[PDB]
């Protein structure tokens, strides 16, 4: 009671939205999710706090691993061990697994201190300095991203010590306190009355209605007659659609549209016509319609929170019995099914099965033979499984019981089906079922990596407890890294009414079973709100007073007790690993841009150089589009480095916290193009030419030898943006947005547009960059066509897997990206992959584009 009270006061805080605003609702579908979901997360709570110490590193600190490690050198490495200073650098092989780094640590020890220890190296972890990183198991340490990242740029890895006991005392720390289808009649509604109303009072009212199963149509859509325009319509008239009762699927949704006629469009709205319990709806309904900016089926079935204003829809839904009408059960389902004549098949109808399904719309008599041969589908093409059910004549409930059927004596299908599975196209709870069981295989590297768009997945959902939470809520529970970002995706959205229900009761739910994390992201939450705090004072100050002055008030402000406190000690939201110890007020500063984002720096004494990190707060735009884009990249590089392509990517982190606001990860001794391309005086890099500031900037900071491998990151980082920009059709594309770091590698930022926003990107090539890539020179076609190799390379790579780039950006319409909705803003990926085209055929198109680009580049040469 002295605890729960305030634990429900940090939840509250922490999701921004008051629990008490959930029992007001009354609802016993919220109530009852708040119930079992709360049960479902105290249990992985208990589960936790028994781990293992090995096992409880796999939750808190997950493995950092190489893409190439995932299903020789000599090496310095510097290690100390906890609670002492003194440290011990010595010489290992890349190819050496923790275990023998920490013998050799222990061997080490013994000789200084003198003592023949009782402790052995499967007692230990080696902890990354000031990182909430470790390296454990069986993995040379090559394959770490961390002994990785070392060895390019030629750091040292500085790892300490941990042993089990003081692991088990991080556990401890972080403790949990203690019939239907007899009904053969016609599907009808009673179109009551509306309320708040606002229209042209010259037109009249209408209301068209269709009654979906995801986004096909059971039946025609309805018209409502015309009434005259009032704050109050009345129609109290009877709707009948070509269904029967029996036939309507489970999934089956009424989707309402209210608009003016003499086109203006007015609200929408929509519902289950059978509730969270299988029982058909009957009664009177109110429904708060949504302002539209014509009927909208994938929109959400709750309504408009906003009752004070929200015009609303009043419906009668008839009485179809005298009893409660629930839908059948799996057993009753299943033995309509099992009972399915299986018919002969011809061998020349056979080659025509075969050439369709490897083949993608059908025609009308395709679809016949797909039906007709779904049993030799299940045992030869399981994989065509969604072609099958988008043959299936949901509105007829024999097929639907038929492919059920099918369904449950299935095989597993590979991630890449399931995903394609999860789409809104395939609404069936059991379809969906089967996709979530398929991807239950998923690594929480393969999870992470499509975690946001499983995020997106949730809008389409129909009722709140559903596989797919349960499936993302019991990952989270299992991995920090996952709950972390799990965490993040649904508190960015809470400023939207359509969401916030679902996404405020999943974040309680984690909460529940993760009271520390709960802590822990308090913690972080509260720096976002004096961030805001301090970026509104720079967004009034800035515009009065000079930028060299509005930094001192900055900084006196980021002095104050208050700021100081809530910006110093906390994990990062854009990497939970990475700790954000110390502010450096003095090193802090914001951008001259319209949002005037502000750039903190912070320090580590424990962590050292990889202690030193920065942050960007923006506030004003919209990070969701540059986190999508800067994932699709990073997931090009997983995807390259599989194949032994190494490209040199950037992908910075990117995450929206809130409303128009979120943070960037800082990558620091970088500069943008148009800065180094100043070619200012008394400077190391001024040049004859400003062709050369460039390529002098990177013989500056890369002396003698250094310079050759620098031109080689640079190359590389090149033919990957190109094909990443390109591929992705990022435009805007000038010498601000275009970044190098002092190692070589080029990237690029602002991504707020893309998919050819609507016009289609060409490759580009920038004889600038040309000129890095020849060392200087004229011609250099030597070092220019390993460039193009490395281009066409990467290119034939990505569209290996660009179903997979399809299958991501389908889900991801659920977003509300306006560059992101239909089909449109897909058929550019379709057209940049050349998907429908043979290897030989897209790798000649895309020759001509990169010829093309070369010519368009040359008329710059020339000049
Ligand atoms: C879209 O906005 C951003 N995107 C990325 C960065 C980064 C920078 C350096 O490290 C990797 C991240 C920063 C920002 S910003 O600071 O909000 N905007 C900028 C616009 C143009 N030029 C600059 C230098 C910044």
């Amino acid at each position: 009671d002295r605890v729960k009270k305030l634990i429900n006061s940090q939840i509250s805080l922490l999701i921004g939205k008051g629990l008490h605003e959930f029992d007001s609702l009354r609802d016993p579908e919220v109530n009852d999710f708040r119930t079992k979901m709360r049960q479902f997360c105290e249990e992985a709570a208990a589960h936790r706090q028994q781990l293992g110490w090995v096992e409880w590193l796999q939750y808190s600190f997950p493995l950092q691993l190489e893409p190439s490690a995932r299903g020789n050198r000599a090496l310095l490495v510097n290690v100390k061990f906890e609670g002492s200073e003194e440290s011990f650098t010595f010489q290992v092989s890349t190819k050496d697994m923790p275990l023998a780094l920490m013998a050799c640590a222990l061997r080490k020890k013994a000789t200084v201190f003198r003592q023949p220890l009782v402790e052995q190296p499967e007692e230990y972890a080696l902890q990354v300095n000031g990182r909430h990183e470790y390296l454990y198991g069986n993995y040379p340490l090559c394959h770490f991203q961390y002994i990785c990242s070392c060895l390019h740029s030629g750091l040292t890895p500085h790892l300490t010590m941990v042993h089990s006991s003081s692991i088990l005392a991080m556990r401890d720390e972080q403790s949990n306190p203690a019939s239907l289808w007899s009904l053969e009649q016609p599907f009808s509604i009673e179109l009551i009355e509306g309320r708040k109303v606002n229209a042209d009072e010259r037109m009249k009212l209408v209301v068209q209605a269709g009654l979906f199963h995801g986004n096909e149509m059971l039946c025609k859509t309805v018209s409502s007659s015309e009434v005259n325009v009032c704050s109050e319509p009345v129609w109290k008239q009877r709707l009948e659609f070509d269904i029967s009762v029996c036939d309507l699927p489970r999934m089956a949704r009424l989707c309402f549209a209210l608009y003016a006629v003499v086109d203006c469009p007015i609200a929408w709205a929509n519902l289950m016509l059978f509730d969270y319990k299988d029982q058909l709806k009957t009664g009177e309904r109110c429904l708060y319609m949504w302002p539209s900016v014509l009927l909208n089926p994938a929109g959400t079935v709750r309504g408009n929170p906003n009752t004070e204003s929200a015009a609303a829809l009043v419906i009668y839904l008839p009485e179809v019995a005298p009893h409660p009408v629930y839908f059948p059960a799996l057993e009753k389902i299943l033995e309509l099914g099992r009972h399915g004549e299986r018919g002969r098949i011809t061998e020349e109808e056979q080659l025509q099965l075969r050439e369709i399904l490897e083949r993608g719309e059908l025609y009308e008599h395709e679809k016949d033979l797909v039906w007709k041969m779904r049993h030799e589908v299940q045992e030869h093409f399981p994989e065509a499984l969604a072609r099958l059910l988008l043959v299936t004549k949901w509105n007829k409930h024999e097929d639907v019981a038929q492919m059920l059927y099918l369904l449950c004596s299935w095989p597993e299908l590979p991630v890449l089906s399931a995903l394609e599975l999860l789409d809104f196209s395939f609404p069936d709870c059991y379809v969906g079922s089967f996709a979530i069981k398929s991807l239950r295989k998923l690594t929480d590297d393969e999870l992470f990596q499509y975690l946001l768009q499983l995020v997106q997945v949730l809008k389409y959902e129909s009722y709140l407890d559903c596989e797919l939470t349960k499936f993302l809520l019991g990952r989270a529970l299992a991995n920090r890294k996952i709950g972390h970002f799990l965490f993040w995706h649904l508190r960015s959205e809470m400023h939207v009414p359509s969401v916030a229900l679902r996404f405020g009761l999943i974040m309680e739910a984690y909460c529940r079973g993760s009271t520390h994390h709960m802590k822990v992201l308090m913690k972080q939450g509260e720096a976002l709100s004096k961030l805001k705090a301090l970026n509104d004072f720079v967004k009034v100050s800035s515009q009065k007073t000079t930028k060299p002055q509005t930094k001192e008030m900055m900084h006196m402000c980021m002095r104050q007790e208050t700021y100081m406190e809530a910006l110093s000690h906390l994990q990062s939201p854009l990497d939970p690993s990475t700790l954000l110890e110390e502010v450096c007020v003095e090193q802090c500063t914001f951008m001259d841009s319209k949002m005037k984002p502000l750039w903190i720096m912070y320090s580590s004494e424990e962590a050292g150089s990889a202690g030193n990190v920065g942050i960007i707060f923006k506030n004003g735009d919209d990070l969701r589009q540059d986190m999508l884009t800067l994932q699709m990249i990073q997931l090009m590089d997983v995807l390259w480095k599989q194949e032994g392509l190494d490209l040199r990517m950037t992908p910075y982190g990117c995450l929206p916290t809130g409303d128009r606001t979120g943070l960037i990860e800082v990558v620091l001794h970088s500069d943008t193009i148009a800065n180094i391309q100043l070619n200012k005086s008394n400077m190391a890099a001024t040049a004859a030419f400003n062709k050369d500031a460039l390529l002098n900037w990177l013989k500056s900071k890369n002396p003698g030898e250094a310079l050759d491998r620098a031109i080689e990151e640079f190359t590389l980082s090149c033919a990957g943006y190109c094909v990443a920009t390109y591929v992705l059709g990022i435009g805007d594309r000038h010498s601000d947005n275009i970044m190098i770091r002092e190692s070589g590698q080029l990237f690029h930022i602002d991504f707020g547009h893309f998919l050819g926003n609507r016009e289609r990107v060409p490759f580009i090539l920038t004889y600038d960059f040309v000129h890095v890539i020849q060392q200087g020179k004229t011609n250099n076609s030597e070092k220019f066509e390993r460039f193009r190799g490395y281009c066409e390379r990467a290119y034939t790579i990505l569209r290996r897997h660009g179903l997979l780039f399809l299958h991501l950006f389908a889900l991801m319409r659920a977003a509300g990206l306006p560059e992101l909705s239909c089909s449109k803003d897909i058929q550019y990926l379709k057209d940049s992959l050349a998907l429908g085209k043979t290897e030989e055929e897209a790798l000649k198109h895309f020759r001509v584009k990169f010829n093309e680009a070369l010519r368009e580049s040359w008329k710059t040469k020339v000049n």
